[PDB]
């Protein structure tokens, strides 16, 4: 599946574009995603009432990093594959693929670029906490809950944050080397 | 959630189809297996396991639970692959052993399939939002029990993911019914 997708490529598209993606896949599938194992089973809360473990959880991780990492590889992945199959059904049977390609490194900045912005505006910043206080119902006035393994955890994600924004400047990069060949 | 010769099947299938049905349809199938595969099938890891009720009362607990999961998402969204796939698959293999009307029929169910899949997720969740606290009172639970969902906002998201991406494959599948309608 790489070699069909590796092909129809530039030096960097062929080649540094292709190696970050794998890279990150490694990263998030062999190491990371059994950091994220015990995320609820070790959140801990200094309180009695029934339910308000569960209310505290939900309000400060609305969504996993790691699921929002597997939506983001998916999303910027599908350009590409979807090239392949285009343009082979149009051979089937200069401008013309010029088009679907300048759109296709198109796409996967905007992906890329947006998905690290959902990650800075929702967990405030790139680093995690030990402790966050929750105030929901129906916990009582104010309660203390702790994170399970929190250093661990900013470790990956500032490793993932770096490797993306670097993917952000070999996309952008080709675009300009394209863009001046006119 | 491993594939042995996996790429084979799909490969097999992604031949002999129109403009549309060859990449769209394909594309959008398998987004929707990643996602219920790689993703959602650990949000509803611990739906039972996390399931808290404010009782002493042995077996609320099940009965709470039961009544208002009566089939969880993740085992909606698999029937609903395995029935939609199935037409496609019967086509490759009956085609193998008028091929308008087998072509044409096939993708008709198909519309039927996920129109009816939609359907029983509005009734019978009422609505695609999943809300924090439920109120049960079944036997034998005492009066009214208050009980508390795991992960409510999460399951939104993939709820509200898969139903945006069903209701495509919709269009997708009703304006090739009308090109094949046209060509007469």
């Amino acid at each position: 599946i790489l070699g069909g997708v590796n092909k129809h490529s530039t030096s960097i598209g062929k080649i540094w574009l292709t190696v970050l993606f794998i890279f990150r896949i490694m990263i998030l599938v062999v190491a990371a995603k059994e950091v994220w194992g015990d995320e609820q089973a070790d959140f801990v809360c200094n309180t009695l009432q029934p339910g308000c473990k569960n209310v505290c959880y939900d309000h400060y991780f609305p969504i996993s990093h790691i699921r929002l990492w597997a939506l983001q590889l998916i999303f910027v992945s599908t350009p590409a594959l979807l090239v392949a199959m285009h343009v082979a059904y149009r051979r089937h049977e200069e401008g013309s693929l010029w088009w679907t390609y300048t759109s296709s490194i198109f796409f996967r900045v905007i992906f890329e670029a947006a998905f690290m912005y959902v990650f800075y505006v929702m967990y405030d910043g790139f680093s995690m906490q030990r402790l966050v206080k929750c105030n929901a119902w129906p916990c009582p006035n104010t309660v203390d809950c702790f994170v399970s393994r929190p250093t661990e955890k900013t470790v990956f994600t500032v490793f993932m944050i770096a490797v993306s924004g670097i993917c952000i400047l070999l996309n952008v990069t080709e675009l300009c080397y394209l863009l001046i060949r006119y």
